[PDB]
């Protein structure tokens, strides 16, 4: 049926949940975050595949990395204009972390893709390749979630009342 | 540190829950429905306020009424372009109530607006004004709900693709 890596789906789902709180209009970070969440959800469906899903998996990691780059790039620009010393520090912390994680996600997605449908690989080896990928994916989803929040706080103080600003408008929260 | 009108929020939420199932693209009824739900949600907060929220409440009601008028207008156009007699009757029946409800909402929210802050008004009078406004809000949200549903049904048997008719595409559920 529909076998799919629950830890990976869980993490995508939570990154999606954090981002869906904001309108994407006037906020490219929010849009890139929503894009990531969706790609990660697809990747949770790819981990369980045959030799045909190898290139699909490598590509998925790549597109995720492209989105991560955009989040990083925009967060730096938001930080450059942040007046707040502590917020700016926190923002800058993740714009350092995300690129490292995204590079590793690419490596790990590739190592996993070369193992898909291959019967000549150890059951432990493959399982570890998954765990390493899942762990990394979780770190990525976390860093991005944290970036969304620091950048929202950084829009409270802005420098020169001029230049660059992300639009932080909620989409109305209903109780469940 | 802030209250809301839970019955009004509930009514707003369940109109929203029905509308969110579809794409606003090629469907102005869905767009107006989504607009209403959001305004009705804001109104639930505005009911619990001081003299500063008076004009904000009157404005909201005016905006809800404007969206109601658009829903009715489009529903009536959908009904003319329909061939099934009973579905056309159900839709015209449902949507014809909306303008009178919206008008009663403009009346009752004005009543409530003038009572906000005001310490010279009875506690029973102010409670009843809310109950009247809440009840009306619910009838309005339900009618719009019913209209959206009946408009979707009326899109099935149309006029040999003859006039302009609405796009009923289910928004892909995020998963
Ligand atoms: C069952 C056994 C089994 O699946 O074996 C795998 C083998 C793949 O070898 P295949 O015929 O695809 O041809 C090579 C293979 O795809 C390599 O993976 C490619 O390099 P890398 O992988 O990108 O480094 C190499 O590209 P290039 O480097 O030569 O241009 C390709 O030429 O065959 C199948 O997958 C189809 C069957
Ligand atoms: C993004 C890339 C992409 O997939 O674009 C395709 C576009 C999606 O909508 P598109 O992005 O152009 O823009 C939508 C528009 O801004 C709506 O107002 C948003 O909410 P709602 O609609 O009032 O609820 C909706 O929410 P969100 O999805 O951005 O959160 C926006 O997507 O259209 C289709 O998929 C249907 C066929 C055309």
């Amino acid at each position: 049926g529909e076998v799919i890596n629950q830890p990976m789906m869980m993490a995508a789902r939570q990154l999606h949940d954090e981002a869906r709180k904001w309108s994407s209009k006037g906020n490219d970070i929010i849009a890139a975050a929503k894009r990531m969440a969706l790609l990660m959800a697809e990747m949770s469906r790819l981990v369980r595949g045959g030799s045909g899903t190898k290139r699909a998996l490598i590509q998925c990691a790549k597109d995720i990395a492209k989105a991560s780059d955009e989040v990083t790039r925009l967060a730096k620009e938001v930080a450059k204009q942040c007046t707040d010393k502590r917020i700016r520090t926190n923002l800058l912390q993740v714009c350092e972390r995300i690129p490292t994680i995204s590079t590793q996600l690419k490596i790990l997605s590739t190592v996993k893709a070369t193992m898909l449908g291959r019967t000549n690989i150890s059951d432990e080896e493959s399982e570890q390749a998954t765990e390493m990928l899942v762990h990394n994916a979780q770190n990525l989803m976390q860093s991005v979630k944290e970036t969304v929040r620091e950048a929202e706080a950084a829009s409270i103080k802005i420098r020169t009342d001029a230049g660059f600003t992300l639009r932080w408008v909620a989409k109305t929260p209903w109780y469940q």
